[PDB]
């Protein structure tokens, strides 16, 4: 930008491009996101403006919002690494359980806060979870489908990741609940533990069927109303639920129990972020320092 000297391209989010940049005037280093247009919504910007007041230690701070030339710029505080990269970097040895637990706990604190302020993330994935040398982890790139909609890609031909999508979204539910974020986080928790994506679907139906093959094809017993959902087909195959001990070995029972509650099919049975924070799994939670190579 004009007052920003773009250092590098950080990524290409589902809405636009993200750059590492320095405020030529203040010298501060930030993450600048350019949003994908002829006029730009005046209502979505109020969804944005609302996010600026959403300040929490586990939520990436939105510093400024600038609308100019059919371009929408979001200025965020900069963090040096994302969880996807850290997970890849920790693949040989695995992220130590205490750090996994710390990250999960902080993310739940962040979501409990968002949710209590009636803000949904909608697109949690490792790439959107940022970490620093201090052991903190923060929620980034909040999805604005209620202020934009679900993009076919990101803005310019880019395969959208469905791995963390809640079943109700895949089954065509039109109104997302805070439960969608808990599902995504449960999938991420599993991935940190096993070092392999839990449900790596490559299409909406493959994603749905990967979930069904592991947790069992849902029915009216475990998910009242599921058969009346928009995209539910009576013709879906009927898979039996797999033993949960086979899904995330060698996670302890406290962890498996919490994970099971985060992955309940029924959005209403799925544990809340607030309740999850009180789960026995966190009795010995601490805040370890990660080994970050920048
Ligand atoms: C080097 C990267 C991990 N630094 C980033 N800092 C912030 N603040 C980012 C974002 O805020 C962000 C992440 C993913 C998609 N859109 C924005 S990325």
């Amino acid at each position: 930008m004009e007052n920003f000297q773009k250092v590098e391209k950080i990524g290409e989010g589902t809405y636009g491009v993200v750059y590492k940049a320095r405020n030529k005037l203040t010298g501060e280093v930030v993450a600048l996101k350019k949003i994908r247009t002829e006029g730009v919504p005046s209502t979505a910007i109020r969804e944005i403006s609302l996010l600026k007041e959403l300040n929490h230690p586990n939520i990436v701070k939105l510093l400024d919002v600038i609308h100019t030339e059919n371009k929408l710029y979001l200025v965020f505080e900069f963090l040096h690494q994302d969880l996807k990269k850290f997970m890849d970097a920790s693949a040989l040895t695995g992220i130590p359980l205490p750090l996994i637990k710390s990250y999960l706990f902080q993310l739940l604190q962040g979501l409990a806060f968002c949710h209590s302020h009636r803000v949904l993330h909608r697109d949690l994935k490792p790439q959107n979870l940022l970490i620093n040398t201090e052991g903190a982890i923060k929620l980034a790139d909040f999805g604005l489908a209620r202020a934009f909609g679900v993009p076919v890609r990101t803005y310019t031909h880019e395969v959208v990741t469905l791995w963390y999508r809640a079943p109700e979204i895949l089954l065509g539910c039109k109104y997302y609940s805070t439960a969608v974020d808990i599902w995504s986080l449960g999938c991420i928790f599993a991935e940190m533990v096993t070092r392999r994506a839990l449900f790596p679907g490559d299409s909406e139906i493959d994603q749905l069927f990967r979930i069904f093959r592991t947790l069992g094809t849902p029915d009216e017993v475990v998910w009242p109303g599921v058969t009346s959902m928009p995209d539910y087909k009576p013709s879906f195959p009927k898979w039996a639920r797999q033993d949960f001990s086979k899904v995330v070995p060698p996670l302890d029972e406290d962890g498996r129990s919490l994970l099971s509650q985060m992955l309940h099919y029924d959005p209403n049975k799925r544990i809340s972020a607030k309740a999850a924070l009180a789960h026995p799994f966190f009795q010995d939670v601490t805040k370890p320092v990660p080994h970050l190579r920048l």
